[PDB]
Formats: structure tokens, sequence, C-alpha cells
């Protein structure tokens, strides 16, 4: 029940961060301010969903954690972002996996990044 409060502290901090700034290296960040803010909000929404789960459940199951992840990412239309921005969203959501102790996204994150892209390529 102590781990429960820690994860929540991680999520609260994570929720308040800008996840789409330039990393100094090869990622430049989301330039459209309206879009970046809109994206941080979507991330904040998923973070807040996980918090609600841990508040109602001492030890959430892998399946529970995975559904919150899957529902959080499905809220973002991949056809509205460029490749670099989509990759940053995936990296950002990978951090959730580490936080909640979930090993995999069951291929959900890759399908999100390259799904519509490969579909349009084959079309
Ligand atoms: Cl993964």
């Amino acid at each position: 029940q102590n781990s429960n409060s820690i994860v929540i502290q991680q999520l609260e901090k994570f929720k308040a961060q800008d996840h789409f700034a330039g990393d100094g290296q090869l990622y430049t960040g989301v330039q459209n301010s309206a879009l970046r803010m809109s994206l941080n909000q979507k991330v904040a929404d998923t973070a807040q969903a996980f918090i609600a789960l841990y508040q109602q459940k001492n030890e959430p199951t892998k399946a529970e954690l995975l559904q919150v992840l899957a529902n959080g990412i499905s809220q973002i239309d991949p056809d509205k972002l460029d490749t670099e921005d989509r990759e940053q969203v995936a990296t950002t959501f990978e951090s959730f996996l580490d936080i909640v102790g979930l090993e995999s996204s069951e291929g959900i994150l890759n399908k999100w990044v390259y799904g519509e892209e490969i579909s349009k390529l084959l079309e």
C-alpha cells in the first residue's frame, strides 16, 4: 500500500511535465503551441486515469493497467501528427509502462505509430 502512494506521486509529477520539448539532441519538440498543449493534456488525462485506478485499487492488475494505457492512447488521432511527434508520444507512454510496472503494451504502441502509416502506404 506504500508502493501505491509512490506510483501516484510519480504520476502526479509526470502529469505536470511538458513531454514534448526539445531533448537537445535530435528531438526538436512540438512547435505548434496549441498542439503541444493539447498533447500534454491528453497525457495528463491518462496519468489522471491511472491515479483514479490506484486510488480505488491497492494493487491494479496488468490487464487493468493495460486498458487504461490502451484507452489513453486511443484518444489521440495518429493522422494529426508527424512521425517525430508520434514517436515522442510513444516514448512518453513507454514511461507509463515503467511507472506502473507493466512490461509490454501488447503491441498496441507500435500499431498506433505505424498502423495508419503502413495502411496508407499499402493503399
Ligand atoms: Cl512495449
